[PDB]
């Protein structure tokens, strides 16, 4: 099955383009982001561990994100044609793990927001859902950890050749015709 990555930094719009691309794909959508959450939601002294973690913008250790996405990737394995694997990898060492593990992605997608438009989506969605590490102390801490550590995953999958860029400052389904370029494409 085709494996595809989605990256881009905090509220640049992944998640938004995902759900877009399986709508339209039938693509199996998997966020580490969400799985973590459902850990947490457990109430598992683990979950504990990983709201501690998530709720200061921090990095969850690959070990265990890796687990939960190879573990998601299992379960839907009897009905998936493809799969969108959306917050990961986020540094280099999770891509090489997880192509040592799992395989090699077919793409990544990169969704490219600006640093100012990051942080005006999330401080709004704070406002709105309230998720606990929408805050604006937790955003920016979020965000440099994704210019040190994810910015050269994508510059990994530039040497592969894989990489293609989605200008996600435009509206979202201006996006999804860049996206949808992209896949139609592969
Ligand atoms: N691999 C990993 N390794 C280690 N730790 C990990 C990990 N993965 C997760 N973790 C841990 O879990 C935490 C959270 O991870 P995660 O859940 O992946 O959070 P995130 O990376 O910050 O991504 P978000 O869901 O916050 O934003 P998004 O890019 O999907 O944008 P969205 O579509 O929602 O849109 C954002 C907002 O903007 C809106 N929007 C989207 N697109 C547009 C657009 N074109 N125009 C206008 N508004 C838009 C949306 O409606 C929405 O309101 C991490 O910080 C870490 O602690």
């Amino acid at each position: 099955a085709k494996i595809i990555f989605v990256v881009g930094g905090p509220g640049s719009g992944k998640g938004t383009q995902c759900e877009k691309i399986v709508a339209k794909y039938g693509y199996t959508h998997l966020s580490s982001g969400d799985l973590l959450r459902a850990e947490v939601s457990s109430g598992s002294e683990r979950g504990k561990q990983l709201q501690a973690i998530m709720q200061k913008g921090e990095l969850v250790p690959l070990d265990t994100v890796l687990d939960m996405i190879k573990d998601a990737m299992i379960a839907k394995a009897d009905v998936s044609k493809g799969y969108l694997i959306d917050g990961y990898p986020r540094e280099v060492k999770q891509g090489e793990e997880f192509e040592k593990k799992i395989g090699k992605p077919c793409l990544l997608l990169y969704v490219d927001a600006k640093g100012e438009t990051m942080v005006k989506r999330l401080m709004k969605r704070g406002e709105t859902s309230g998720r606990a590490d929408d805050n604006e102390e937790t955003i920016k801490k979020r965000l440099d950890l994704y210019y040190k550590a994810t910015e050269p995953v994508i510059a990994f999958y530039e040497g592969r050749g894989i990489v293609r860029k989605v200008d996600s400052e435009l509206p979202v389904d201006e996006v999804f015709k860049q996206v949808s370029t992209a896949i139609d494409a592969l």
